[PDB]
């Protein structure tokens, strides 16, 4: 079967990366506003 230790290793790092992510999501979300899509249309 292979002692999956690096699946449950794997899920604590989500939490972190998951937060350190929702972190810069805030500042990202800004950034967005000064490039803002806008492509043709017809």
């Amino acid at each position: 079967g292979k002692i999956p230790v690096k699946a449950i290793k794997q899920a604590g790092k989500v939490i972190g990366k998951g937060l350190r992510a929702i972190n810069i999501a805030g500042t990202t979300h800004d950034v967005v506003s000064f490039f803002r899509p806008k492509k043709k249309k017809h």
